[PDB]
């Protein structure tokens, strides 16, 4: 049925319920899984892992040696969970990239989008969306790939991974704080590298929480940063690190921001206007069983063209902090240089979604 995937595989759990358990428990118990077609898994091969990493972290990590949690071989469990994460997410790229499915969620740990070439970090051991996009390039000529990255910190991993790449948009929103969060990369500066430049987008928050980046601020970024550069690229497919960090009870280090998990499902009907509607979505961060289970749900929901929750009149009220008008503002400024959308005109990101629709 040509209809939205769904990817998850219970050899990813630890004890052999988490959070990958009880997402899929809310996908079930909502009817929604019902509704998509649940495909079957496998672990990535070594080959496939280097697209991305080195052969040397691939063979250390992706290889078994041969379990009590708070032991070392938690950990290696948790590399094995990885690799079979990265083929999880691979399966169900390429069913959407060849027109099996329409779109697709996947429901993965650990996540990826801290892992670089030869460094695991941020319980990320290999970068399993960054794997996808590599692989969709050399196996089927993808021409043009978009990577939206909206967990709550920097994906470090995916930016190295096609930084010098114009045939790969990256567009990470984070807080930033001007480098004083998580991991500390992914100025609003890092534009790209040689042919890559002006590619790499970081719509980068800094102010701190006075107040925290909500719904109307991120609503404002994707009308104003995201989907203009995003349609101007005009991407074949679209990949995104869908982390749920960013929702509202997600504490001040580990999080931090007030989104609603609603207004997940609002940012993935925007990113299905493009590529023909030929998207993914992988689990990253977020850790809240209400929330994560919330967006996901959420999520799933708008991939599956269900009438979505109307947000709160407030929220379409509310125009953007003054801390997210600057950072907003300050991003546009540098990506002018590249992209036509943004030479156009003023600043209009001061404006809440009625006002700014009002005046069009
Ligand atoms: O911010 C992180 C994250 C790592 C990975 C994060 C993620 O992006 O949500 C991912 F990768 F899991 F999806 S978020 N840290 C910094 C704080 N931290 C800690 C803390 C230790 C002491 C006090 C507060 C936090 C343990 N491990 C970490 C990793
Ligand atoms: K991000
Ligand atoms: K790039
Ligand atoms: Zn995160």
């Amino acid at each position: 049925r040509f209809t939205t995937g769904l990817v998850y595989d219970t050899l990813m759990l630890k004890h052999q319920a988490g959070r990958i358990q009880s997402i899929w428990s809310r996908l079930q118990e909502t009817g929604l899984r019902g509704k998509c077609e649940a495909i079957r898994g496998r672990k990535a091969t070594l080959e496939e892992l280097q697209t991305v990493h080195s052969e040397a972290h691939t063979l250390l990590y992706g290889t078994n040696p041969l379990v009590d949690s708070d032991t070392i071989w938690n950990e290696v469990h948790s590399a094995g969970a990885a690799r079979l994460a990265v083929g999880c997410v691979v399966e169900l790229v390429f069913k959407v990239a060849t027109g099996e499915l329409k779109n697709g969620f996947a429901v993965v740990r650990p996540p990826g989008h801290h892992a670089e070439e030869s460094t695991p970090m941020g319980f990320c051991y290999f970068n399993s969306v960054a794997v996808a996009a590599k692989l969709l390039q050399q196996r089927l000529s993808v021409s043009k790939i978009l990577i939206v990255d909206w967990d709550v910190h920097h994906g470090n991993g995916t930016q190295q991974a096609f930084y010098s790449d114009p045939s790969v948009l990256y567009m990470s929103l984070h807080r930033y704080d001007d480098g004083n969060f998580f991991p500390g990369s992914g100025a609003p500066d890092e534009v790209g590298t040689g042919p890559g430049v002006g590619f790499n987008v970081n719509m980068a928050f800094t102010g701190g929480l006075d107040p925290p980046m909500g719904d109307a601020e991120y609503l404002a970024a994707f009308r104003t940063v995201v989907m203009p550069i995003a349609s101007e690229f005009a991407p074949d497919v679209v990949l995104v690190s869908s982390g749920f960090d960013a929702v509202e009870g997600h504490p001040t280090p580990l999080g931090g921001y007030n989104l609603s998990a609603r207004c997940f499902g609002y940012l993935t009907k925007q990113l299905m206007g493009l590529a023909g509607g030929r998207i993914v979505l992988a689990l990253e961060g977020g850790y809240d069983l209400t929330a994560i289970c919330d967006a996901s749900e959420a999520c799933v929901s708008a991939l599956l063209g269900n009438e979505l929750d109307p947000l709160p009149e407030k929220v379409l009220q509310q125009r953007p902090n003054a801390n997210a008008v600057r950072s907003m503002e300050k991003v546009m400024e540098i990506h002018s240089k590249y992209w036509r959308c943004l030479q156009r005109t003023t600043s209009t990101a001061g404006r809440s979604l009625i006002e700014a629709q009002t005046c069009e």
